[PDB]
């Protein structure tokens, strides 16, 4: 069952980002705060467009992309990936990583319902290291 | 009103561009006609030093971001 | 039976000459569309007498016997010339070529009558390379700079006109044009060249590129 | 057999480039005039040689060989172009289509003899693009 | 002093990089922290015509050599 | 047995190189002498270390390495290289080429030891085109004019040293001398080529004519 | 009139040269006469810089197309 | 077997034209030390290109191909010369001289190989005199 | 003395090789001597006008004789 | 037997070339007077040498060489000469026509007993026509 984040938690990181920019370690440390548990696509994106601007957002999300696709080329140079199966059936492609895969799309209970546990770490850490190399991009 | 949107002479590029992809994703544009839109104002706004910054591009820039990622990485610090 | 050109065609072509000039491509152009026709002797004798002044025609008739004996030369070189046959008795002399043998002066008639083929192919073609020469002849490329106010293609216009109509071999005009792009063309320019992540290795794309990345103003 | 084009035409042609320039919808509206008929490569050679300055002329050469490259590729992915035959032995190389082919250097009248209808048609597309296109860049 | 090392406005670009690897080399860093530092002043000297030819080199430039090269490669003839 | 270069001759082989640089045919020579015998990669390593500053040495170390590489895929490509053998046990790493291999590191002898003559000649060409590179790399014809107060012969020597040491075709550097020796060389020296009675069609019979017929001042 | 016919200060040589050719085919003179008349009137008419030019001539010019060659040639650019 | 000249001695001797000229008795002293033992094309070559600048060299090059040709007139004019032989396939062309002969050009090896001693003492002498000539001519 | 002899700025040449030969043959020359220095002293004296049309003489003058004759024809009247 | 001309007339003939010129046709009159009877390459030059200037004698030597040279040439070009014999060993030089030969050399004498009529009459006209060219050359 999906459980959205606290608009207060987000409201008050969203004025953090504000006052204290991107890269103040305070910053890093508080998005880590709110990357803890693992987040499906839907959490992530909502997140970084609620507490980016548009400009940062556009290059959060090619960030995001680039380095999910690395994954994925690690995912298919090694069948044993959390989020992968040992069957190919269970090949992950990036329109599940970015939610856009079939039963997914605008639909977090859904989402929450086919992705794996792998799947979300991975995502999770696939965002956070868009999210580090935008803030050392940005300023 | 997304045409009348300068970037200052004082202002950074970063909030130019926010202000100007704000305006523009928020008008009666149709969804298919944002991002030429935003490139376009990329080239003809941001004051000469950033336009020729643009147009000496080895590369060729067919998206917001990777325009707004290029002038970050060659803008003149200051 | 001998047909001769249209006065119409031949004044057109003769106030063409009178405003673009004898080296104007236009002018080259309409002088090989009136020369489609393997032409006499008479014929081009009288069409180069009408287009050009008096001097100019000294100069033709001089480059047009010259080639014409080139001609000859290759001719007695090999037996097997469309204007020879393959006994001695159709060697081809330049009086005939000239329109100057028996039978041929001051009547084209008897002239479309004896010549072959391949001597009034021959005539043409050396009346068209003596028309080049003299156009050469009669009307400096590393002196060319592009001045500040200039656009570029005004300056390539200028430079690639000079460098083409100029002394220099066929095979040397390519790398001369790109080394003046890059040396002349004032150093905003030339740093856009300079600067160029590809190799440019032909004056269109030299061209291209500048065209595109340049400063608009 | 080859007919050349007027000469009047011609000059009235260039005449019209020269004030009215190379975008203007007059100008565009006669090309599309004298490129009624499918030309040989020669006629289109010589015509922009004439119509067009030295450096729009080198542009247009650029132009129309990369057009030319376009439409051999189509030609490779495709064996029912009006261009080649059924048979490898009709494939038709860029020689053939930029008149540089044996038999054709130089040579209109046997240009005309070797080529096909389908290939004048698709060489008459080719140098309107590039014309085009070099107009679009000049000005 | 190699933090004081800036490019002359008329200096060529061989010059300047004699004078900043020689006093770079002959100071007190590390023998390991050479090469990233002479890179560094590369790119933050070498007065702003080079800053945006280094900054706008579409391959990687990971060496002080390599920098080189690609300067005196690309670099305005004047 | 390893035996040094003498500083003697290093010493005059970096005098050489500083006052006449890196690119006159003279300091190439001086290379090609000092590159006779086929040297270790210690050797030609203090050898640039000492002869080139610190930015054309990391330029030279760069060109090195990709010069290796390049003879590292021609091997790979061909297991009957002088370097290689004929196992794959004796094939030769980038490693053994640098100087970088066990046993090797820092150590002469050791090297001389282990390497092989076509290791050496191969590391030793490579060096020479390396050097050749850099020396092109870190130092426009038409540009060049001929001062009020120039001699020719100083003009000439300018001109010819601008054209052959740049980046035309070898085929197109005469007639671009002899058309500069036209345009360039101010209207003195342009009216005594223009009024030569005979064509003159090289640079050296240019020259000649020139200095057989210019004006004594 | 043929024999009153001189080449201008600022006259070009093709220009004088169709004059003269034009005023000495055009005259009352015998046509075996012309060529020998126009090359005399090349060298002493044409200003001295011309005649000059033509006087210097490492061969013997024995026709009018030939001296116009000749001159145009080894003319002074200007 | 070929053995070059010293690059010390080839250096000296270039440092000794730019300061003393090529006029001065010391420089053809010097010219005549270094011209003593007979030296083939490719040596007599690069030792004039590496001495005299540019221009000097052209007019060396020019020469060197008149005196040469001298020879060979003389050559042709006494079957007994040095280089000849006695039947007419030992006849010697002037690429045979220049060094533009078949198995000669480029390589100082196969140079020295088919050469006469005749011919390279002829050679010489003929450089000889076209540096002399050519020092007489640039001052 | 012939070694001071000058061609005056107005002087013509024909007048300066007639003093230039008298004062030459009437000297303390050996004979064989003299046509030499008349040729080296027209080279030389001979107002630099005279000196570069003798210099850039198409063919090789190796007599006074052709010497005078050879400035007389190409002499610029005035 | 040689006989000199006078040199009262010599005088008078030197008057006449310094008061009216070379050109005029009384001098050209009296030179044919004083050119009558056919002249030893000793009276023509010496006459040639009183009664012109040093550059004029300068000027007839080269015109009077010129001229003979011209004869020289039409007598190989004929065996018929005036000047030459029928066999080879009549053959006219110009050492012979100069006065140069063996046996002439300063001696008017055996230069009247060794040369021929025609030799004398051949030299007359050639010096006759370099005095023309020459006074035509001066002013």
């Amino acid at each position: 069952a999906w459980t959205p984040l606290e608009p207060k938690l987000i409201t008050r990181l969203a004025d953090t980002v504000r006052t204290k920019g991107l890269r103040s370690p305070i910053t890093m440390a508080e998005v880590e705060a709110l990357m803890s548990s693992p987040l499906l696509p839907h959490d992530v994106t909502n997140l970084m467009r609620v507490i980016l601007g548009p400009a940062p957002y556009a290059l959060w999300m090619d960030a995001w992309g680039v380095q999910l696709q690395t994954v994925i080329a690690a995912a298919t140079r090694d069948p044993r990936h959390p989020a992968n199966g040992q069957g190919r059936g269970e090949r992950t492609n990036l329109n599940r990583l970015k939610g856009l895969a079939d039963g997914m799309v605008g639909n977090p209970q859904g989402q929450a319902a086919l992705l794996r546990p792998g799947e979300l770490v991975a995502i999770t850490a696939s965002a956070l290291q868009a999210f580090r190399e935008v803030a050392r991009l940005a300023e």
